[PDB]
């Protein structure tokens, strides 16, 4: 074989390494302020609450157990059927059934606690690239999670994905059967402890635009893992917190308030340091004096020792003035940090008690910043999975067979999927204010039909089956 | 035999003893702070009383009293028996008598008791894997908790499990008769007191997919207890606080914030320790002056003695100045603790009577939180659970025969699975929104038939047996 | 210029005069609870105390940054 591995993916691996290795520093970086053991632990825990909050804060609103997409029905198909009631109710019951099966997928076969990590390691390295393979029906088809540092991807300046490389070390004590056997010959007398880098190199075939996929096991392959991929759907997706123009990869979230962050964790630990030497009783007897240590050190409470105050002082710093002005600084740093990683208590910066006002409004700017990154996570990480999962199940057939109207739909996601729907309450706004003309249902000189029509058209609802076509109006007229 | 096991399962044992010893050493770190009883006694309880509220503050929301799994239809049964009212009635009926099965069985064999522990256990070290053996429906089958110290664990890149190993040391006092002589009858004349590690070995058989076991002592077997499992079941459950990408092993909850609790332990102590110094009452008697001790050591209350008040002293430190600086110090990492702990009392840190709205929101971000591992904790140790329980029911047939409808049905969890179900919020919402057009019920030019549905679509109901269809409407309204 | 401040109001070094008695080595390694031979007055620590300063400096960096906020 060649086309982009024209000799072998560790090649493609290293050449991009170097492009990577900003990123990869970076992120180091990042999680050394937070939590380190995503890439020894620090002084302050401020940064890792903030960012298990900002883990824990998305995946509820975008991964909860609510059923959180809904498939419309594609608008050609709903064109083709237009009116015809029975049919179009039975389809909407059709695809919410795919709705759950995807979910009763998603939550057996353990995909949330993994996106958790992911939404982690998003926010403190910029990617994190993910792979859902082998359906596998019968059992666990688990998800598998590929941290910044032990994977590599390459883009065009429009978005699209060229080649990837993933390694994978695991010491050959825990291989399948197959490369246990293609390693043991080729390489020496192996032990479950060595440890061994599978490299996964992915093409795009440069004119039959499909991705196609092999595993290196030191410039060699697996003799038969080496399967096809279409363009479309791709069970290898890489995720990108915070795009660029061009570049591969994506920005931690967690980089633009490192500034802070940083500026934090080295103040904050030299208080800590500053508070232990200040708790520290040490006692100065001048050994002019008549005041011995040892008839003090070993005296109980009630006792009268032989000395005066003057032989003996404590250390007694009292270098609170310097203190309070790094505090105060260290107090107003903590808070433009919580504010950066969706804390309340953003909104309690001691001080005065805050109104009971100036709590809702400065929470409406904090739901505005969740929300904005959530509906960039949500469109990028959220629907990618989906279109995936969609393809994979309907190749293996466990999508129990639809009419053609249900092969190709729409994906929508966050809001409308879940119960509060703004499709809805544009619904139920526009049937209320029809109640609102009861009062002249008996209309003298006012065309009701006219008007029930212009205010679901102000509020835009479809209008389709609701306003009772001129010829069906007059039709139930006369019954 | 040979496989995974080449020569028994110490050699295993100790192979992974090495890769699991950096986890074990974590465990002792974060335990020796905490609570250390789990892996002398620490010199404060924040840290004891912050695991203990979240072990209790989870498992009250895992495990209650309630019934908190729910098994549904599944999706082809559902589909087959579609619009056959009668029949699904009884099968929700009947699964729903498998639902009070299992949770009779579980507050009976005594699972929450040790499930605190493993919560406990599992939040200070990152794994404490589960067994749960024998159903022997007659009695007790306790379940049998492998904190991380006495057991170890290999995984691949993916998740799936190859081999686990648990040592338990009893001193063949209670050992049970068929090992007492297996063991009497190779190593030596042993007493009550002496104690005797049993291994215990489950490899992934290297072609026929199925967990298999033996029990060894002292590099033999137990000549009887060697049994089989299948992939999908098995009665040994290796749990995961906080995944990784790979390895083997997951994070203790209570790690990244260890940083600051390590912090305040190393202080709080020589608080206390400075405290006990302050409060000592030592009097410094000048012996070149006229007052002498005897006379006042002795003298009541009311008295008078010879002697002027320079010749005494008393030691008075007065390093107040420093003490302010370690106490507010202390308090600020306190409360990044309590928040990090699910404690409330992270609202009220002094300062002034924070007002009464930044309670329910700063509890918002507590509840986001504790929902988030929750729902992980959930997702991951709840499920393999339930999976595991239901096939052991259905083998020993505790579980009278069903349908062919209920053999492999899904598990719902969490809310779904108690009464406030969003299923059920979403059904009660669209019920009440169709009420809201009773004003129109006697429509001119309004096509109710329609609406009834797209508002049922919006929110998301099944509409499955629900709008009746175009026939059964015609044939209905004859009636 | 304030968090670069604060770092050195943070940074405690401690002055021994070497013709006092009291020496380095006894306090660095002395624990808590101990006594120690020397006085006070041959010891010190930097002590800055430009506070004064400080407060005229943060009331104009917040002064902006609510001008900014806004």
């Amino acid at each position: 074989r060649t086309g982009l591995a024209e000799d072998g993916a560790k090649s493609v691996y290293e050449r991009l390494k170097n492009d990577r290795a900003p990123y990869e520093t970076r992120a180091q970086n990042c999680a050394q302020y937070t939590i380190p053991s995503l890439f020894q632990t620090p002084w302050q825990a401020v940064g890792a609450r903030g960012l298990n909050n900002l883990a824990s804060k998305l995946m509820l609103a975008l991964f909860p157990m609510q059923t959180w997409m809904r498939l419309t029905i594609s608008e050609y198909e709903a064109k083709q059927l237009l009116s015809d009631p029975d049919g179009l109710a039975k389809v909407d019951e059709g695809l919410s059934m795919v709705e759950r099966i995807i979910m009763n997928y998603i939550e057996s076969n353990s995909y949330r606690v993994t996106l958790f990590e992911a939404l982690k390691q998003l926010v403190v390295a910029g990617n994190v690239l993910l792979y859902l393979p082998e359906p596998e029906g019968s059992n666990y088809n688990p998800m598998k999670l590929y941290r910044l540092s032990s994977y590599v991807v390459q883009r065009d300046a429009f978005g699209n994905v060229l080649q990837m490389v993933t390694r994978d070390q695991i010491a050959f004590g825990a291989l399948p059967e197959d490369i246990r056997k293609a390693v043991e010959g080729q390489g020496g007398e192996k032990k479950a402890d060595e440890t061994i880098d599978v490299y996964t190199h992915i093409y795009l075939d440069e004119d039959s635009g499909e991705y196609l996929r092999y595993e290196e096991v030191e410039g060699m392959e697996v003799q038969g893992s080496d399967g096809t991929y279409p363009k479309e759907a791709c069970p290898y997706i890489p995720i990108r917190m915070v795009r660029l123009d061009g570049e591969s990869y994506g920005r931690s979230y967690i980089e633009e308030y490192l500034g802070d962050l940083r500026s934090l964790e080295n103040l904050q630990e030299a208080i800590v340091k500053m508070s232990m030497i200040s708790s520290k009783v040490i006692g100065l007897v001048n050994p002019a004096g008549i005041t011995q240590p040892r008839r003090l050190t070993k005296a109980q409470t009630g006792d009268f020792v032989t000395g005066r105050p003057e032989d003996i002082s404590f250390l007694q710093l009292e270098k609170q003035a310097d203190f309070t002005v790094a505090k105060a600084v260290s107090d107003a740093i903590e808070a433009r940090l919580s504010f950066a990683f969706m804390l309340n208590s953003a909104v309690q910066r001691t001080g005065e008690r805050v109104t009971a006002e100036e709590i809702r409004y400065v929470a409406s700017e904090l739901e505005d910043t969740l929300g904005g990154v959530y509906s960039i996570l949500s469109q990028e990480l959220q629907l990618p999975l989906v279109r995936v999962l969609l393809k994979q199940l309907q190749a293996t057939q466990q999508i129990p067979e639809l009419p053609k109207e249900a092969v190709e739909p729409t994906i929508s996601t966050g809001l409308e999927a879940i119960g509060r729907g703004q499709d809805l309450d544009k619904l139920e706004r526009c049937v209320t204010a029809w109640a609102a003309l009861a009062p002249m249902r008996d209309d003298p000189d006012i065309n009701l039909a006219m008007i029930k029509l212009r205010i679901a058209n102000a509020i835009g609802i479809d209008t389709s089956g609701i306003l009772l076509t001129e010829e069906q109006k007059q039709q139930k007229m006369a019954q």
